[PDB]
């Protein structure tokens, strides 16, 4: 029973993250896929490139070669090929890996140049004013539209404007596809007294009436992701990005035909993991992951940012910090020691870190390496945490819609009682 | 005590030999996708509840405006408040994201794309070479098995598959021109030839839809609808379940023409453009036909939405399933007893289409489908009353005798709580959920 657990471990009200005075807003910039230090990689044939068109030149490999992953022999080279067609197309509804440029392709700040947005326009549904305030109503409407699009878990909190990025990479408006990751750029992200969110041509602008966050747990496949680093790992992790952009266009839209407006973002915007934390969907972990009861680590975030009135979640505490203490098994089993066996501290290892805040500090340019050397997305630390309790043998075994477990089904099932 | 409940067993025990089960003669033609009532002229107009006369979409949106100013979820159907018929429409408006101007339907176009090369996935992917490489899988048997996994992992809750039967498949689709830009669709819509001709790739020119001869098999996915939001039909819930099931219906062709093409052969997605996806459906396997004319599933009876993607990829066909719709639907009748317009008949199965809007030439009900569109306008949704009564869309179906798998007969003999009530992800039940897990036994024999 998750929602006898879950209000078992409810905290009191306020933000579990400890911080000290040096904290600081983080530029997205600085993440490993996109800061300079560690963008570029060598590819099996010593090649420096992009990092992942060197994983590319190694998924080319291991197919020729028979394999679904690193020294990982397939049945076949048709299976090898058949992995990698799963991972490619499990992508088709995400841009660049992980839709983080704000108010582009899918991640529109607005509704009104949407297609569905205009044909609906004689409805007037995203013009008329709201007819619900009441925030204990909207809470229980936006949840069930959050399950509808998508969402196996929920969360509410407030916006800490701690996790917001800084500075947002995105590229400039009129950039078409193709030059998109040649064009990157930095844009900062601000908070001002204006009715709605804006972009002009220096900011991106959020009103100050932004006061909440609503946070999506969109659960991956366990048979799948067990077969990390390899290619079915890698699978699961992609279709679980095209249902993230899919739930985020669904709930903004769903906010805005109810009056408020709403800011979608997937990997983009702010960082999920703190957001996830203060909504209630888990604790942080030692591998720098939202630990859930449901699904332990093997579950994706995604967010939408709104001035719709919400009642905020309760942060849970069901023990994941003092087990991490002990447990160490995620940084024993890492192929790259990018994480730490040590305590927390509020002092990260390298720029990819957000000092200022206490946490397991991870070097997270050693994991991206590790993604070229293995051609794909790695996981393998998600695979093996226990609270996340070959190949040929996945593609005939068990498996249904969206890659959920009818056996743990149950789990997410949800009433009023449990949205508010 | 009670045998637990097992949909392979009952696919299994009703699995008919091989062979199309639709009953054709010699009056058959391909069909016209203008004919459909939601473009044929004479269907396409309808009144609004002044007396205005509109597309009948924009005629129903006056009626939805009508609803949510009065506090209703529905025809004569009180809200809670007006806030809750305002939540209605918004998940109702919401739900239709992903879709194109109801249905998805010009080829080619949009999300329809007949071609991967210009979508920003398959332009990231391009260095790999996934869709420019020759197949490395032709057995159909591990093909079957390697694409239905794929489509269970992009949301079909069933997958079947089926050779080619062009008698189908739309002889002129309803379109676009190419240079059209969307806030034109819908006053510049045309009419445009689907023809198969012996060329390599599915190809669009100025003048034809082009199939390759080479197009040899329908996959077609069962997407399932909420039955708590639909039994609400004909209000507001129950048109946004149906809504919500159009944007399914579109991330899963695209998500598994991606993979039909990673996989080194071609696929042409469709939603409700393209065929007549109830046909492709019963030829699968996935269900039979029935007197409303929807195809009805052992899993989920009518209340499951319909898509389909056409492709050269070699695969195991399924069989035909018989599990005694068609005697039931003899003597059934509630829903030409409930339907708000008269639209189901109450006779009997004939060749011969009721209106422009029937194919003629197949052995089917024959229903009159401009009076049930002409309810939309007055009801303000999708309606839906015929799935919501049919008995074979209750949970609760299939008793075990101790022999094997039949139909119990007792069977044919409001909204604020669904707010309230029982949700879990995409308005899947996992009271039901077991009932579509899938091993390769289920995949392919
Ligand atoms: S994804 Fe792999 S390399 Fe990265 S932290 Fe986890 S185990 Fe280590
Ligand atoms: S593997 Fe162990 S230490 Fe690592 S995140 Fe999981 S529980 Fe914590
Ligand atoms: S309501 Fe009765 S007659 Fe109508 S489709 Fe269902 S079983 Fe057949
Ligand atoms: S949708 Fe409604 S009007 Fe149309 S056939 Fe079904 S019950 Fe009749």
């Amino acid at each position: 029973n998750a929602a006898e657990i879950r209000q078992q471990f409810a905290m009191t009200a306020g933000s579990p993250i400890i911080v000290n005075d040096k904290l600081e807003r983080y530029a997205e910039v600085r993440t490993a896929f996109t800061h300079p230090t560690s963008f570029f990689k060598p590819n099996y044939k010593g090649e420096v490139k992009p990092w992942f068109l060197s994983a590319y030149d190694e998924k080319v490999r291991q197919i020729e070669n028979g394999e679904n992953g690193p020294k990982m022999k397939a049945k076949n080279v048709g299976e090898a090929r058949a992995g990698r067609a799963l991972e490619a197309a499990g992508w088709t509804l995400d841009i660049n890996y992980g839709n983080i440029y704000p108010n582009r392709f899918f991640m529109l700040w607005s509704g009104e140049t949407m297609t569905n947005t205009q044909l609906w326009a004689p409805v007037g549904l995203d013009r008329r004013p709201p007819d619900t305030t009441d925030p204990v109503e909207l809470t229980n409407y936006v949840k069930f539209a959050a399950r509808m699009a998508g969402a196996d878990l929920v969360g509410v909190a407030r916006l800490n404007r701690n996790w917001v990025y800084s500075e947002a990479v995105t590229i400039p408006a009129d950039v078409p596809y193709e030059q998109s990751l040649h064009k990157e750029i930095e844009k900062p992200i601000v908070f001002k007294d204006v009715p709605l969110p804006i972009e002009t041509d220096d900011e991106l602008i959020i009103p100050n009436t932004c006061e909440n966050v609503i946070v999506a747990g969109i659960a991956m496949n366990r048979e799948m992701m067990q077969t990390a680093p390899n290619s079915m790992a890698c699978a699961t992790t992609a279709f679980c990005y095209s249902r993230m952009c899919m739930f985020d266009m669904w709930l903004c839209q769903f906010i805005r035909y109810m009056g408020y407006y709403a800011i979608p973002s997937c990997n983009g915007v702010g960082q999920s993991v703190a957001f996830a934390v203060e909504a209630g969907l888990g604790q942080a972990s030692r591998m720098g992951a939202c630990i859930t009861p449901e699904f332990g680590p093997n579950v994706r975030l995604t967010k939408v940012f709104t001035n719709m009135p919400l009642v905020p979640d309760k942060p849970i505490d069901f023990g994941v910090t003092e087990f991490c203490e002990t447990c160490k098994k995620c940084a024993r089993e890492c192929p790259s020691k990018a994480i730490t066996e040590g305590p927390r501290t509020f002092e990260g290892r390298s720029i990819h870190n957000q000092s200022g805040k206490l946490q397991w500090q991870n070097d997270y340019n050693k994991c991206l390496g590790y993604w070229p050397e293995s051609g794909g997305y790695c996981g393998v630390c998600v695979a093996v945490c226990p609270f996340t309790k070959n190949i040929t043998e996945v593609w005939d075994g068990k498996i249904n819609t969206y890659g959920l477990d009818a056996d743990h089904f149950r789990d997410t099932v949800s009433f009023r009682k449990d949205r508010v």
